[PDB]
């Protein structure tokens, strides 16, 4: 069914005439912010012209199939309902911050452990639920579709690859040399970590693709350094993550019995605090 806004569970009757755009936003992977004039909510609506691109608009539906039916994972957005009209389809998502991406970049600066333990739990969860309850692998874990909001909300952003190929920097090394698969979005996962730790992204000086796949098989994996103060159960979770043979990478399972999950599942961390502050520093 469509035509409902389903916002904190209550529905409300609508059409996109009672939706006023207050513009574009920061993805071109068309997305608009806009503004339910009956409540006054603020929310994200993807728009899929009848007359697109099929290959985009076949993407922007498998996403929006297993962003439907993930209802009740609370580490994947939402889909508040969608408007079928005759030229367009109308895909209401919940608006959020910003991508992890963007956070690196507003920050200049590494992102602390405390806040990449919050990220670490949501990111291994939704991906675990996407496995279990659906048997789908997102196949293009990377911080920007790590997604973070005021509320201290962190949640996996849109899988329109998603099966039941990715970014070459982030792909794990039996995806660039398969010798003949749910384990190599954990490597993602990881080079991700990585990244967002020290704010430089591991495989650096690359001029083209092919240079990034000869170093993730031909080097070592870039683990975390030791003279920043991580902690222990930080620096294991990362070398778990980035390791190479793909048979001897832990499973999601495993990887949720880490010390470092654990930690982080019961530790108060005020995620929406510290958003706020670094979102405050202008550009
Ligand atoms: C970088 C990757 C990405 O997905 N980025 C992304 C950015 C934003 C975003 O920048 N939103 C701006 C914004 C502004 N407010 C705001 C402004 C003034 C006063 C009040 C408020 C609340 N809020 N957000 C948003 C998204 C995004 N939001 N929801 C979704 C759903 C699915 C994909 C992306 C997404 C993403």
């Amino acid at each position: 069914q469509t035509g409902y806004l389903t916002i904190g569970g209550q529905r409300y009757q609508a059409e996109i005439n009672d939706l006023e755009n207050l513009g574009e936003m920061g993805s071109g992977t068309q997305v608009w912010k806009m503004r339910f004039r009956k409540t006054g909510h603020v929310i994200a609506v993807k728009q899929m012209r009848r007359s697109g691109n099929k290959e985009e608009n076949k993407r922007i539906l498998m996403d929006l199939d297993v962003v439907l039916k993930s209802h009740d994972c609370p580490y994947i957005v939402q889909c508040f309902g969608t408007f079928i009209t005759n030229t367009d389809v109308f895909i209401a998502m919940e608006l959020m911050g910003t991508c992890a991406e963007k956070l690196k970049k507003r920050m200049q600066g590494p992102i602390p452990e405390r806040i990449l333990g919050k990220m670490t739990v949501a990111i291994v969860k939704a991906l675990y639920y996407l496995k279990e309850k659906h048997g789908v692998i997102h196949r293009d874990v990377k911080p920007s579709n790590i997604l973070l909001d005021e509320r201290g909300q962190i949640k996996l952003c849109d899988f329109g690859i998603s099966g039941r190929a990715g970014c070459a920097a982030y792909m794990a090394p039996e995806r660039i040399d398969p010798p003949d698969d749910i384990r190599a979005d954990v490597w993602s996962l990881g080079i991700s970590l990585v990244e967002l730790a020290t704010g430089q992204f591991p495989y650096k000086n690359c001029k083209t693709d092919f240079e990034v796949l000869t170093k993730v098989l031909q080097e070592e994996p870039p683990l975390l350094p030791g003279h920043m103060g991580f902690s222990g159960d930080f620096q294991s979770f990362v070398k778990d993550c980035l390791t190479k043979d793909h048979r001897k990478r832990p499973k999601y399972n495993k990887l949720l019995e880490h010390s470092f999950i654990k930690r982080y599942e019961t530790l108060e961390v005020d995620v929406a605090s510290w958003f706020k502050d670094v979102m405050a520093k202008t550009e």
